[PDB]
DNA sequence: CAGTGCTCGCAGGTCGTACCTTTTT
DNA sequence: GGTACGACCTGCGAGCACTGCTTTT
């Protein structure tokens, strides 16, 4: 044990993980230690000042950083088990998992999924005054997450500022939100948001809970501070109120989250929150050759009214930065393409490279361009492999094999597996769902007793489903599925229309070899399988090698590269056409955006744009965007072998 | 040097059952002793003549007789075995199945039922001019059997005196068989009445054919030759015609027939085509007491221009014959139950007892009072076992196994055990054989393929797949099991299964059916016996094989009972509108001679007792009509005995 | 370009109609 | 009375037309 301080971090780095009691604000550049600081205060706190590691809680917002830091902090101290580590909202589930039962959460509470909750605002549409019949599900939905972020209830939103929210009248929505709620909590089911405004509400009414949980949190820490909106905020006040060890990192220059709800302003009022704070400032950028720095640093200046901070290169001025206009968009793939197998040559690895894309349709040019010249990739943030029908639809039956409730996940899987269950026959079980507001599933098993609601055809669904309910009391999670995967019918349909589906039957199998890895793991020794719906259902962008690896500018945040490429800098995708009708506020948004793509390059940062780019079917002249020209003469612009022009 | 004639035979059936070559007519009243002069003969020709059996042809109407001359023949004589014994369509059957290359019948050609024969019309009459819906298909289907029974070609049939049969013009009926021959042709296929016309056709045609044949026909023997239509007097005369060594037995006061095409002049004028015949008469009833005689002869003296033969009683009279007009037809149910159990503790067995009846609606009248009571009830020609929608489908998965081209089958099958098969995809698979003259089987393999009936083009090629491995499994496979395949792999047992309460019983029959399919080739006559040979047996069969899917009573249409006796005979319904039929009296004259002739055959049955009964009231389905006795009781009046439900005269 | 919605045409099940009653291979 | 056949809904599938690219736990 026993990591001095002063061996691996500069003075300040070391003054500020030497902090042991009392609120901290670490302040600082991209690239200047942050991160690494906190992973050694983490460790310094169990070796030098024998914090016990079940005391500390460290949150970060991506759950690509959480395990870094774990292990991170192992090599140096053991028991990165022993430490509390996960995003705001894994957070939330944990103590939600076992305290949910407190306010109202029952067993079988669900994780409604992003695509999931839009069932639900459809149902609801129908029964309010606020109409589009136009109006997108969606955009409904936007106001309410963005609300949850807010904190806000029906009645706050009554009371919000703008008359219209998105498209809509603002007492319109606030009721959309109203019926939506007694809707899903009807249904013993909470969403994404609620993970945290649900805990919120478990610690200010239930003081005692609270009390229980801080002792599992005496010793707070909190990554990308920057990022944190209203409820997330709320969160940490309360966790830290009692013992206040609050020790919180970020950079305001950082900060891309706005558009979900991020707020600048809790960063950069710690201290009138706190005012007992210590305030850590690094200037040094450890990360990044002088080259691409220069290159950041005359970029973010442009920003206007944000804190002005040092950050001194410590690194000689690398390989100069380039920027290549490629005819078209093909062509920039296959200069990305070319000069990946180039720098391959060179020496390069495949994985010390990645490209940075404002948007993630930009990735399908960049595949094929890529197995072109058989360059291995791995895309970070696509689509989903949980988003794909054939798992989708798998876990509906496990969401409902475990929650009678759920509609949501009963009308994707009534369907596929044919059952001949009539569309009509599915509204006149809603009307019997609508007249006895009633748990739905019993319904269709009483459809031949009772009211009598192609009779038995339902009875026949309700066996179908006792059966995987006694099958998932009991039964292995891997198996499980299996059972139900054979059992529903599905792979007896994708075996028949099987010559597109025997793909599909293929990433079947492969659920079943992720769950088997999930449950021959470490963390989920006795592992329930609700507690497997519970893990897939937040992953962010290992469960979701040396290859390049593909992904937007947001989630990058946190990484680092060696090379970097960015494509798509181009008016109106980096600053977006959404971000240009937006006004300062919005150009500043994506300035930093650009910022922390920058900042993610060691010794070399290529990027490219494109004179024409296609969007669905039409191709549109493109412009060089508005922020090259704030660099101009910061990098040589290049030819597509690589010359200045 | 055996069987002595002059010991079990009275001396002119001695004399009969003697004659050896050349034309013999028998020709005799009821209960003479026809029927038991003809073994005798048969059995005289084998010890004492030294004709060898497969020489000898016997020949009835009814499996019923094919039975009777079995049995007489077996328990009678011995070498029984290679005596060829059956009806005209039986004959028909083994003759072309043998022969029928030389007329342009394929390999396995496929013999349609009755109501097979309605796929078929329902198919050509559209087409035609006269139309339908006003012209039901059972009608058409009743001029073409009755002209094959004729023996006439659709040519013939646009010659015929009337100028409408039943409801139709002349000659869009004879377009209608014109257009059905050239359809039921062009599958391969056979109606019944084909099993006489066809074998007609093939002794004129083909002359060394015939010549082979009347080898095994040298001696050839008709029982009930009164009832003959013109396909079978040709058929006989040509098997005759070589050796001429035919001897036919009858009589006219039993030829009642005549609906079904029979011939009452073929027996009467017997020895016009055949000068040198022997002409036998048999004078004498041993069959029945005096009692129920002097009622028949009384009778059947009725009718007139018949032929006048005195048939003298040889037995005591017995008890009196007895009727009884029950107020309602439930209470003659009633009567007939309750005196069954009577005449049954005074030590009559129930087998000896049979009630006879004219239309067999009468019988689930009769059943219940019988279950009641709970006495034993044998029901012969009523809903048939093969009849049933269960056995009948299986059936037509066989056919339509052995040939491709039966669309009468397909139609029976193909939707049952529901493949999805379309309504309206079986609209375009029949324009695919309307404009493919092609067999309906390879346009459903074909169907993924080429014009590719599509919305399940997938769904045919599972089809003619699920049926190609019914002719693998029909390739090499037992009949029993070979049944059972069809009945698991067609989905046929599932369907019952899942809905199985009521469909339990009838996945029982289709048991019933591999068990007589077991029965069948554990038989002996079916060694070596292809399932081809059990469609064929199962298509001909009269009213063993379709009583059995003992000792009780027997229930059966007065018609039927032609050939038969017991001790005891209920008949019931004898009634205006029954006896002699509403029909029968519309006809005239002819048509209640006929009936009368019908009722005579049910009085010549009874042998001690014979017991008839009639109803104030008849319900027939719903409305409930006065009844009326028969004219024919008037016929027979100071003759009988009228009783109260109780036995005694009123 | 693609994923989704939304409408046409076709399978099968259930429900109300007409005719039945001659008789058999 | 019983059956056998012809007209009425529900049910599912495969070519339209359409419509959306921000950014995420
Ligand atoms: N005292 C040090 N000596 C050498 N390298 C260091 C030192 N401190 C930090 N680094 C390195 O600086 C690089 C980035 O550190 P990091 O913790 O990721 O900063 P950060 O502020 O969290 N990055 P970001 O979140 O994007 O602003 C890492 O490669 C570290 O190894
Ligand atoms: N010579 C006889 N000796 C003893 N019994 C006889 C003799 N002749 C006839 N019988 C019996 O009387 C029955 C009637 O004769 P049978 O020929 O069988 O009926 P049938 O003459 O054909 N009447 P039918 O069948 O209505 O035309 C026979 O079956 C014998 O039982
Ligand atoms: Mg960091
Ligand atoms: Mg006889």
């Amino acid at each position: 044990a026993g990591p001095d301080l002063l061996q691996a971090l500069n003075p300040t780095q070391a003054q500020a993980a030497d902090h042991f009691t009392g609120p901290a604000l670490v302040i600082a550049g991209a690239g200047s230690g942050k991160t690494r600081t906190l992973i050694y205060r983490i460790a310094h706190l169990i070796g030098h000042y024998g914090v016990h590691p079940g005391e500390i809680l460290a949150v970060t917002f991506t759950n690509k950083a959480a395990a870094e830091m774990r292990e991170r902090a192992g090599h140096l101290v053991p028991g990165a088990g022993d430490l509390w580590m996960s995003t705001f909202h894994s957070a939330g589930v944990r103590i939600l998992r076992t305290y949910g039962e407190h306010i109202g959460l029952r067993r079988g509470f669900v994780i409604y999924d992003d695509d999931d909750q839009l069932d639900i605002i459809k149902e609801v549409m129908g029964s309010i005054p606020g109409i589009g019949a136009e109006t997108q599900p969606r955009v409904i939905r936007g106001i309410i997450d963005r609300a949850k972020s807010n904190l806000w209830t029906p009645d706050d939103l009554d009371r919000s500022r703008e008359p219209f929210i998105s498209g809509l009248p603002r007492d319109a929505a606030a009721e959309a939100y109203r019926r939506y709620e007694v809707r899903k909590k009807g249904q013993n089911a909470i969403d994404f948001g609620d993970l945290i405004t649900e805990t919120v509400r478990l610690f200010k009414e239930v003081p005692g809970v609270l009390d229980k949980v801080q002792n599992k949190a005496k010793f707070i820490h909190v990554d990308e501070y920057q990022d944190t909106n209203r409820a997330q905020y709320e969160l940490t006040r309360l966790l830290a109120s009692r013992d206040r060890n609050l020790l919180v990192v970020g950079d305001p220059d950082q900060s891309i989250y706005k558009f979900r709800g991020a707020d600048i302003q809790n960063i950069l009022d710690f201290q009138k929150d706190y005012p007992d704070a210590k305030v850590y400032m690094l200037e040094h950028n450890y990360r990044s050759s002088a080259r691409v720095l220069e290159a950041a640093n005359k970029l973010i200046e442009n920003n206007t009214e944000r804190l002005d901070k040092t950050l001194k290169p410590v690194k000689e001025a690398g390989q100069p930065v380039t920027f290549h206009r490629a005819t078209d968009h093909r062509a920039e793939g296959d200069y990305v393409a070319d000069w990946l197998t180039r720098l391959h040559g060179e020496g390069r690895a495949w994985s010390e490279m990645a490209i940075l894309y404002r948007t993630n349709a930009q990735s399908r040019v960049i595949e094929e361009s890529l197995r072109r010249v058989q360059i291995p990739a791995r895309i970070v943030g696509g689509v989903g492999f949980y988003d794909r029908r054939e798992i989708r639809d798998i876990l509906a039956y496990a969401r409902l094999a475990l929650n009678p409730a759920d509609d949501v996940a009963l009308r994707r899987i009534i369907g596929r597996p044919r059952r001949g269950i009539g569309d009509t026959a599915l509204q006149k079980l809603m009307e019997w769902a609508r007249t006895h507001h009633t748990s739905v599933l019993t319904a269709c098993a009483n459809a031949a007793e009772q009211n009598i609601l192609g009779a038995h055809k339902a009875t026949e669904f309700a066996g179908l489903m006792e059966a995987m309910s006694e099958a998932a009391d009991n039964y292995e999670p891997a198996a499980f599925l299996r059972f139900v995967m054979e059992t529903s019918g599905y792979l007896d349909l994708l075996r028949q229309e099987g010559q597109e589906g025997q793909v599909r039957l293929e990433n079947l199998e492969e659920l079943v070899s992720a769950a088997e890895e999930w449950s021959q793991d470490e963390a989920n020794v006795g592992g329930s399988i609700a507690d497997f719906l519970d893990d897939a259902a937040l992953l962010s962008s290992d469960m979701r090698e040396d290859a390049v690896t593909l992904m937007t500018l947001h989630n990058a945040k946190g990484l680092e590269f060696p090379v970097v490429f960015i494509v798509g800098v181009e008016q109106g995708l980096l600053p977006s056409k959404g971000a240009i009708a937006e006004g300062p506020s919005g150009i500043e948004e994506e300035r930093r955006l650009f910022y922390v793509g920058i900042t993610r390059a060691m010794e070399r940062l290529l990027m490219t744009a494109a004179q024409n780019r296609m969007q669905f079917g039409k191709t549109n002249a493109a412009e060089d965007s508005a922020f090259l020209e704030d660099i101009e003469g910061l990098f040589d612009t290049v030819d597509p072998y690589g010359q200045p022009i």
